[PDB]
């Protein structure tokens, strides 16, 4: 609805930065509304969902096991590893790392999983392989969050990310068991409370993954809908603002409030 674009542009004005947006019909893949849909923005942690998608793709093909245990050490720990830093002794399984990476956005977990699939180069090849010729992961945590202006490294576009998530969650790319595991990790997301979830009406479904980076970077990707089932995909990114984390969170929440109001 056009009223939501009013809020998105209001958001660019208040944040003094670019805001990218897109609302996608989950079933048909039709773009319902957009703002800078094909402009690049850092992915920050929203990439962790694509990372686990590639991991599940491997499991389905027998190249990986969810119960497989990964051992790591202090040397591996990078900034913001609330779950992995507590398991140095016995390690964690592939399954537990994706849980950590998606629900808590644990950075070391991401790094460990990336290592299992062959690094950024491979995640990028996986994406290209599934029709996404835009999204690219080039670095590891934490450098991929640098958000250098005009830098194409570690970026995606609102349209590219929305189309790719739709495929991950409804395509024949993953088995049904794998698709549900991914959605289950996104539905349990525990660090995105002040964003879209704060505007979600009672009874609605939402599976999401947020992101934060340098230079005011903030974003979120999500599948949501009424009566406990998702029916649309929403992707929101911004970068360049000098606004506080709280102000950035609110603008996203308000964009959310509008898209829900005009559903
Ligand atoms: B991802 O969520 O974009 C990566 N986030 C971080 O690496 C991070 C850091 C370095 O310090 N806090 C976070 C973080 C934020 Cl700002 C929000 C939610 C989870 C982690």
């Amino acid at each position: 609805h056009p009223e939501t674009l009013v809020k998105v542009k209001d958001a660019e004005d208040q944040l003094g930065a670019r805001v990218g947006y897109i609302e996608l019909d989950l079933n048909s893949g039709k773009i319902l509304e957009s703002f800078r849909p094909e402009e690049r923005f850092p992915m920050m942690s929203t990439f962790k969902v694509l990372l686990c998608g590639a991991v599940l793709s491997r499991v389905d093909a027998g190249q990986e096991q969810l119960g497989r245990r990964i051992h790591y050490s202090q040397n591996d720990l990078v900034e913001y590893s609330p779950v992995t830093e507590k398991h140095l002794t016995d390690g964690m399984t592939v399954r537990e790392l994706c849980s950590a990476a998606i629900t808590m956005s644990d950075n070391t977990a991401a790094n460990l999983l990336l290592t299992t699939i062959g690094g950024p180069k491979e995640l990028t090849a996986f994406l290209h392989n599934m029709g996404d010729h835009v999204t690219r992961l080039d670095r590891w945590e934490p450098e991929l969050n640098e958000a250098i202006p005009n830098d194409e490294r570690d970026t995606t576009t609102p349209a590219a990310m929305a189309t790719t998530l739709r495929k991950l969650l409804t395509g024949e790319l993953l088995t049904l068991a794998s698709r549900q595991q991914l959605i289950d990790w996104m539905e349990a997301d525990k660090v995105a409370g002040p964003l879209l979830r704060s505007a979600l009406p009672a009874g609605w479904f939402i599976a999401d993954k947020s992101g934060a980076g340098e230079r005011g970077s903030r974003g979120i990707i999500a599948a949501l809908g009424p009566d406990g089932k998702p029916s649309r995909i929403v992707v929101i990114y911004t970068t360049g603002s000098q606004a506080t984390m709280d102000e950035r969170n609110r603008q996203i929440a308000e964009i959310g409030a509008s898209l829900i109001k005009h559903w």
